[PDB]
C-alpha cells in the first residue's frame, strides 16, 4: 500500500462548528480512499491543520511544519495573504500548491508550483461582459465588496473604452452589512441593471435589504457574479417578477453530482446556518466542491505516477523535492470530470481559463439554467 | 550607551550598483548616526539583505534570521507580495514594520505593527479627482499599469456614481513597454484628458511613444499619478504647448531638502546614463525619499524611548517584542519634516493619509509648481 | 586608345573626407572606364581641383590651370558665385560647362557653352504647385533659408494672381539652425500647409523642430522642394500622423540604379552621419546622383564624337576650343537614362526641364511613392 | 607729386560716345582735381575698360589688367555676375572694391573688400512696407521683370506673415515690352495699388501703356520703388488725378548739388533722350549720382591716407596689399556727404544701409516732396 498524505491548511473556527473547506476535504479522502476504482494501493492520509487566515506567519509555520511531516501536496488557505506566502514555500521546496479560491497572481510573480480551481476571473468576467451584451445593456452599475473586486471584474470595468457601456461603480461600505445608503443613492440615479459582486451570503443579505425597501421591481434585472447564486432562498422572490441572472459552475444536472450534493447535505448537518439568513439548506458551497474537485484531480494526477515517496522537506533548506517536477507537471496536465464541470489547468500558468458555466436566471420557478458558457465558444443560450 | 540596529531587506541585483531604496537607507543611516542633534547618545547600524522581492519565502527567511539577531525596526521589501510576509512576520513578533511603498491592504487584516509612509492611494486619488474637477474635465481615460492600480485609484473610479465624469479605463500592454496600439486607440476616440497610473521610468516611455505618436500637442491633457514628475526630462514636450499636470511630494522647495538632494547626487556613484529612458540625472526618486524619511522617523521615535534595548526573537517559538508596543505606539504617533514634508500616520490604521502634497505642471519653462495639495483645505491651486 | 580628361572643381574640406560630389565624379569616371560598352576604343581620367566654392577667383584660377592642360568639359563649382564665373570662362573659351546644381542665370546672359542637369525651378516648382492644386490648398505657407529661394520658387509665388491661393511667405532664421519663433508663429497663425524650400540636412533639423514644438499632428501637411526626401529618418515622424510629401527624381526603384547606389555606399566608407543629424545611413542624396549622371552624359556625348584631340586652351591668349562648338551641341543634345531618370536638355537654355519625378509621401510605413509627375503629362497620383 | 589712379569697368558701348556711368565717373574724377581744397596734392587719373556686363571672364580679365598697373581701388561694373567676379579678384588681391549698383549677396559669401554705395534693399524694402502700411493698403500687386526683383524686395513680399496685406506678386514679361497682358489682367482682377520694381525707363514704358489702356484714373495707387522716378516725363499724367508714389536719394533740394546736376546736364550733349520715350531730359539718373558721390567717398578716404604709393600686383601670383586693410577700413568709415545724401557705410556688412530718402508723389505739379524716410526713426510724412 501507500501512506500518501496530503496538507490542508484551513480556517480556525474553535467556537462555531467545522469549516465548510476542511469537512470537504475530509469526505473527498474519504470518498477516494474508500472508492475502489481510483488509487487502489494508495489510502490518503489526514493532515489538516488550522490558521487564522490573516496572519501569513502563522499559515507559514503550519505549511513549513506539514512539509517537515511526510506531505505531497498543500491544499492552500482561501485568503490572498496566507497562501500567496503558502505557494512561495511551496514553490522554494518545491511541493505542489493547490488553490480552491481566487488570489490575485502578480504578473511578475514567477511561481510555477502553483493550480486554482477557481474559474480565473478574467474569463469569468468575459462571461460577465458576455452576460450583459446579451441582454443589450448600455448604462449599468458595478456593486463589489472589496478592492480586489476590481481586479476581479477588470474585463468588464476595461468595456467602455473599447464598447459603449456606461459603468457607475459602487461599493458596499466596509464593516458594515447595512446596504439601505448604497440603495438609497442607487435608486435616485434610475438604476436598472445592477451587478453584484458579492458574496451568496451578503448578496442575500442585500437582496433581503432591497425587498424591504421595495428596490426591485418588473424593471430591475440583477446580475450576481458569485457561483452560488443557486444556494439562495428565493423563494421571496418568486413571482416578484424581479430579472435576477447569475452563473453556475456546480453542475448539479449530473445525477452522480446530484447525489454527492445530496450526500454531502445529508452528512454536514452537525450545526447548519441559522435559517433566517437566506441561504438553502441542502446545498453545498462551490469553495466546498472547489475543494473535492481539487482533491480529486490531485488524486488522478498521482494515480498515473505511483512510484513517487513521500519525503520530509525542512523549510531551514531550500531542498527541492525528488519527484516535484514530473508530479507538478502532471498536476497541470491533469483532466477530470467533476462537481464543477471539466477541469483543465492553463499551460502558461496554472488557472481553470478553460470551464462550462451555465446561466441560472430567476424564471417563474425558482432558478433555472438559461444556456452554458465556454470561453472557446462564447455564450451558448438555448433556453 | 548601546548601538541600534535596523531591518533592511532589500532589492537583490546580479551584477549591478545597489538599488535606490538600500542606498537611501544607508544614506539616512549616516545622517542620522553622523548628527548630534538626532539621538546624541545613540548609534545607528543598518542590517540590509538583498531578496527578489517576489519570494515571500526568501523575504521571510530574510526577515527571520535578522530578528533573530537585534534588529529593532524592520524596515520592509518595496513588493505586496514580500510586504505582506514581512509585516505578518513583524506583527507577530511584535517588532515595526515600517513600509516606503504602496500595498493593498486587506480589509479583514488584523495588524497593528506596521507603518506605511507611501502618501495613502486613498488620499491621492481624491487629489487627482481634485484636479479633474478643478480642470472641469467631463471625460478622462483613466490609464493603468497592473491590475493592483485599480485598487490604487478606487475612489477615482467611482467618480461617476457621484460626479459627471466619464471614465475610460485602459491598461497599457503587459508584453513589453510597446503602447503604440493603446495610445492609437486613445487617438482614435478622441480621448485627450488622460490620467496614467504607472511609474516615472514607465511614464516616460509612454510619454515617448505619445510624442511618436504626435499624440503631444496643444488638444492633450495628461495627469500622472507618479510623484517622480519632476525627475523626467521633458525637454522635449515641455514646447509641444501640452500642458502635463501631476504632483510631487518630495519637498524639493526647501533648502535643506535640496542640499540633502545634491548630497544624494554627489554620493550617487553609479546611475544609469543612457540617453534613451528619458529620466533626468539630478534627481532623488520618491521612494528612496521615502526610505530616507522612514529611517528619519523611527529614528525620532527611539529618540522618544530611551533605555530600548534590542533582544533577540526567534520565529519557531513566537515570542512578543517586550518594547514593541510602546515603540511602535510611538512610531505611529511621530510627527517629522522630512524631505516628502510633514510625515504623521494615521492613528486608526498605520498608512500615511495627511500629507502636504505639490501639484506641478509643464510650461514653455519646464516642470513648475502650480499650487498645493492639502486634505483638510483641498486643492489651493491660486499659483 | 584615344585619351581624354575631364575637368572638375569641387568643395576643399581641410580635414576627412572629400565631398560627396567629388566621390560621385570619381565613381563615375572609373565606372565608365571599367565599362567597355561605354567608350569602347577609349579611356576617361579626371583632373579634380578643390576650391572654398565661396571665391569666384580661385574657381577662375583652378578653371584656366584646369584649360591650361587638355581636358574636354570642366564638371563646375556647385556654388551660384563660381559656377557662374567657371561658366563664363568655358564659353569664352568654348569648352562645355556642365553643372549639376541649380544657379540663376540672368535673363540677359548670352552664355552658350553651359548645360545644367539640376531639375530647373521652373518646371519643378510647377511641380509642387501641381502639388497644391491636388490637395485642394487655399492657404500655403511657404518656408525658405536662403534669400536666393523666392527667385528659385518664382513660379509658385506668383500662383495667387493665377489661381486662388493664400501664401504667407516666410524665411528660416539666418545663421542659426533654430526655428522655434518662426515655427511658433506659423503656429499661432494657424498655418498648417506648409511648402519647405531648405536642403535635406536643413530639412531634417526643421522636422526635428517642429517635433519638439508640437507641429506632428494628422492637421499639418509639409510638401519638401527637396529631392532628396528620401535621406530623411522619418521614424519618430511615422506614427505622428503628418502626411509630408515631395519628390524624388532619384530612380531608385529600377534595379541597376539601386545597385549602383549600394556600391555607391559600399565605396564611400567615409563621412559618417551625425547620431542626432537626423539624416539616413545607406543613401546617396541627388547631387551625387546628378554628376554621377553628368559624367555619364558627357561619356555618351563624346562616345558620338571620336578623333576629339583635347587640346591645350590658353585663358590669357583666349583661342576658342576648335571641337568645342560642336561637342557642346552633342552634349545638349545627347540623351541618357541615368540614376536620375530620363536626362533631356532644353534646346533653347542647356537647363534641364524635361524630367520624372516621382511624388512620394509619408505613411505608416516610412516613405513610399504615391504618384508621378511628368511636365507634358502632368500628375499622376494614383498611389 | 604724389598721384594716385582710380581704375574703372563700365558698359561698352559703340552708339553712344560712352555710358552714364563712366560719365559719371570721368565727371568726378576731373572735378575733384580742380577743386584743390580736396586732394590738394593728389591728382586722380582715370583707368577706364569697357565690357559687355555679362562676360564674367572679360570683366576679371579688364580688372587683373588694371590690378597689374597700379591701381588704389576698382570702380567695378554696375551688373550683378561680372560684379561678383571683379570683387572676388579685389578680395583676393586686398584691393578696395566699390559698387554703385545693387546685387545678390551670398549668405556665407565672406567678402570684405568691397562696399555698395546703392541703398540696400533690406530698408528700401523696408521704406516701400512703410509706405504702404501708411496709405492703408490691404490688396497691394508686386510687379517686377528681373527676377532678382524677389530678392530685393523680399521684405515687402514677407508682409502677409505679419500683418493683413494680400500680396499678388506679378512679373513684366521677359524679352517683350507688350506687357498689355499684364494690365489686362490687372483690370480683370481688380487690383488698383500696385508697386513697380522697374527702371526708370521701364517705368515710363509702363505708365505708357497705362494710360494707352485707360488705367490711369482716381482710384489708381502707383508705389515705385526705382529712385529715378523724379526723372519720369509726368505732364501727360499730371493732371489724370492718379494717386502716383515713389522715393528720391538724389538730393536735388540743394544748392551744390542742383549746381552739380545742372553742370552734368550742360556736359551731357552728345545724345539726348528719345523724344517718344516719356522721360525727362537734362537729368541725372541715380546711377550716375551713386558713381560721382562713390569717386568723392573715396577721395575722402584717402585724405586721411596720403602715402599709398599704388603697386604692381599681379592676377597670376595672389599677393595681398599692404595699404589695402588700412584703406578699407579708411573707405567703411567716411561720413561724406553728397548727391545721394548722408552716406555711411554698415560696418558688419559694407552696403550702404542707412541713407536718406525723399519721398515724391504725383501732384497738380511735377512729383513733389511729401515726406521723407530714414531707417532709424522711420516715415516722416509731412506733405
Ligand atoms: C427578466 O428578463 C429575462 C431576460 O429575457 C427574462 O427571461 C425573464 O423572464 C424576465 N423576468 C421577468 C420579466 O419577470
Ligand atoms: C453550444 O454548445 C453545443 C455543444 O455543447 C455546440 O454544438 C454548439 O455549437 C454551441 N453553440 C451554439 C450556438 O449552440
Ligand atoms: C493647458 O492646461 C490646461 C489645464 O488648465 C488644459 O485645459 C489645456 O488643454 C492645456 N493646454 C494645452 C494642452 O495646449
Ligand atoms: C493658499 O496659499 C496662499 C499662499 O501660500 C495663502 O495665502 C492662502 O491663504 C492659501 N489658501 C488656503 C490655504 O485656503
Ligand atoms: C494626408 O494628408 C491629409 C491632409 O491633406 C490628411 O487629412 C490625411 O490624414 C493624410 N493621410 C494620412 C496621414 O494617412
Ligand atoms: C499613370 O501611370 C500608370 C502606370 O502605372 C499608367 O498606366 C497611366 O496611364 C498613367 N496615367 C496618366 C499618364 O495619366
Ligand atoms: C519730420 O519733419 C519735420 C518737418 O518740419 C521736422 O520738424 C521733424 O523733426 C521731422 N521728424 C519727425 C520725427 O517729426
Amino acid at each position: 500500500t501507500h501512506v500518501l498524505r496530503f496538507g490542508g491548511i484551513f480556517e480556525y473556527v474553535e467556537s462555531g462548528p467545522m469549516g465548510a473547506e476542511e469537512l470537504a476535504f475530509r469526505f473527498a479522502v474519504n470518498t477516494i480512499n474508500r472508492n475502489r476504482t481510483l488509487l487502489p494501493n494508495t489510502t490518503l492520509t489526514y493532515d489538516t491543520q488550522k490558521i487564522n487566515l490573516y496572519d501569513s506567519f502563522e499559515a507559514s509555520k503550519k505549511a513549513c511544519d506539514q512539509l517537515s511531516l511526510g506531505v505531497a501536496a498543500i491544499f492552500g488557505p482561501s485568503h490572498s495573504s496566507s497562501a500567496n506566502a503558502v505557494q512561495s514555500i511551496c514553490n522554494a521546496l518545491g511541493v505542489p500548491h493547490i488553490q480552491t479560491r481566487w488570489k490575485h497572481q502578480v504578473s511578475d510573480n514567477k511561481d510555477s508550483f502553483y493550480v486554482s480551481l477557481y474559474p480565473d476571473f478574467s474569463s469569468l468576467s468575459r462571461a460577465i461582459l458576455d452576460l450583459v451584451q446579451f441582454f443589450k445593456w448600455k448604462t449599468v452599475t458595478v456593486v463589489y465588496d472589496d478592492s480586489t473586486g476590481l481586479i476581479r471584474l477588470q474585463e468588464l470595468i476595461k468595456a467602455p473604452s473599447r464598447y459603449n457601456l456606461r459603468l457607475k461603480i459602487r461599493q458596499l461600505p466596509a464593516d458594515t452589512k447595512d446596504a439601505k445608503p448604497l440603495l438609497k443613492e442607487m435608486k435616485r440615479g434610475k438604476e436598472f441593471h445592477v451587478i453584484f459582486d458579492c458574496s451568496h451570503e451578503m448578496a442575500a443579505g442585500i437582496l433581503k435589504q432591497a425587498l424591504a425597501m421595495g428596490m426591485m421591481t418588473e424593471y430591475y434585472h440583477y446580475i450576481f457574479t458569485t457561483l452560488d447564486l443557486f444556494a439562495l432562498d428565493v423563494e421571496p422572490y418568486r413571482y416578484s417578477g424581479v430579472n435576477m441572472t447569475g452563473f453556475r459552475i456546480l453542475n448539479t444536472e449530473n445525477t452522480q453530482v446530484s447525489s454527492i450534493i445530496e450526500k454531502w447535505s445529508m452528512e454536514r448537518l452537525q450545526a447548519p446556518p441559522k435559517p433566517d439568513s437566506g441561504l438553502l439548506d441542502g446545498f453545498m458551497t462551490t469553495d466546498a466542491a472547489l475543494m473535492y474537485d481539487a482533491v480529486h484531480v490531485v488524486s488522478v494526477a498521482v494515480q498515473q505516477f505511483p512510484q513517487m515517496t513521500v519525503s520530509s522537506l525542512q523549510c531551514n533548506r531550500h531542498k527541492p523535492w525528488r519527484f516535484g517536477t514530473r508530479f507538478m507537471s502532471l498536476i497541470k496536465e491533469a483532466h477530470w470530470e467533476g462537481l464543477t464541470g471539466r477541469i483543465t489547468f492553463n499551460k502558461t500558468n496554472g488557472l481553470r481559463t478553460d470551464f462550462d458555466l451555465d446561466v441560472i436566471s430567476l424564471k417563474e420557478e425558482g432558478l433555472e439554467k438559461i444556456g452554458t458558457w465556454d470561453p472557446a465558444s462564447g455564450l451558448n443560450m438555448t433556453e
